[PDB]
C-alpha cells in the first residue's frame, strides 16, 4: 500500500497468524499456561527488549529512527526489570534463562541497530505496536489463568503508564512511520524485517514448547 504502518500491517497479516498459530501460543491461548511457561515468555521479553532499547537509544538521533524515538511512551526493561524480579526472585540475573534460540533475536537486533540502522523501525514496530495493540487480551488470558496472589508485581510488562489512549498513541506512532522518508529498497527491505521479526519469534516460541515438554 501507500502508508508504510498500512503496508506492514498487510505484508505481516500471514506471520501474525503463523505466531497465532505456534503450539505454544496455542496453548497459552487456550488458557493452558503454566507458571514455568510464562516465566520462559517473560525472560524471553526482557532479553528482546534490553537489546531493542539498547540500539534504539543508539540511534535515536538518526534521521531514519528519530520520528518514531518515543522513550517514555514506550520504554519495557525496568517494567521486565521489575516483574522479573517478581518471577524469579531478587537473584532473578543470576538464574534467568538465556537460550539460543533468545540469542538468536537479541543478535539480530543488534546487527540491525548497528549496520542496518534503517531496518530499527521495523522491530520497534512490532514489538511496540504489537504489545499495544493485543497486549490487553494476552494479560487478560495471563492473569486469570496463572491466579496470581495479590502481591501487586508481575504484570507490569503489560501496562504502558506514559500512555493515556492507546488508540491515539497508535495513530500517532503510525503517523510517524509514515513520515519517514525511504526509498523502495530499503522500504522493502523494512517490509521483510518486520516478517523476520515474527519469523524469529516463532522460532522462540518452538523453542520453549520443547523446553517445557520434559
Ligand atoms: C498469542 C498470539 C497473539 C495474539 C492473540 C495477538 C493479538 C493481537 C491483536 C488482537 C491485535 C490487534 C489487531 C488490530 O489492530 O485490529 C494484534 C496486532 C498486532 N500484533 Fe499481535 N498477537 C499475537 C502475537 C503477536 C506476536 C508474536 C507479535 C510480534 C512478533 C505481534 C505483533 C503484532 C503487531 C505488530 C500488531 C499491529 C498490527 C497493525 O499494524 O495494526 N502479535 N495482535
Amino acid at each position: 500500500p501507500q502508508d508504510l504502518s498500512e503496508a506492514l500491517k498487510e505484508a505481516t497479516k500471514e506471520v501474525h497468524t503463523q505466531a497465532e498459530n505456534a503450539e505454544f501460543m496455542r496453548n497459552f491461548q487456550k488458557g493452558q499456561v503454566t507458571r514455568d511457561g510464562f516465566k520462559l515468555v517473560m525472560a524471553s521479553l526482557y532479553h528482546i527488549y534490553v537489546a531493542l532499547e539498547e540500539e534504539i537509544e543508539r540511534n535515536k538521533e538518526s534521521p531514519v529512527f528519530a520520528p518514531v524515538y518515543f522513550p517514555e511512551e514506550l520504554h519495557r526493561k525496568a517494567a521486565l526489570e521489575q516483574d522479573l524480579a517478581f518471577w524469579y526472585g531478587p537473584r532473578w540475573q543470576e538464574v534467568i534463562p538465556y537460550t539460543p534460540a533468545m540469542q538468536r533475536y537479541v543478535k539480530r537486533l543488534h546487527e540491525v541497530g548497528r549496520t542496518e540502522p534503517e531496518l530499527l523501525v521495523a522491530h520497534a514496530y512490532t514489538r511496540y505496536l504489537g504489545a499495544l495493540s493485543g497486549g490487553q487480551v494476552l494479560k487478560k488470558i495471563a492473569q486469570k489463568a496463572l491466579d496470581l496472589p495479590s502481591s501487586g508485581e508481575g504484570l507490569a510488562f503489560f501496562t504502558f503508564p506514559n500512555i493515556a489512549s492507546a488508540t491515539k498513541f497508535k495513530q500517532l506512532y503510525r503517523s510517524r512511520m509514515n513520515s519517514l522518508e525511504m526509498t523502495p529498497a530499503v522500504r522493502q527491505r523494512v517490509i521483510e524485517e518486520a516478517k523476520t521479526a515474527f519469523l524469529l519469534n516463532i522460532q522462540l516460541f518452538e523453542e520453549l514448547q520443547e523446553l517445557l515438554t520434559h
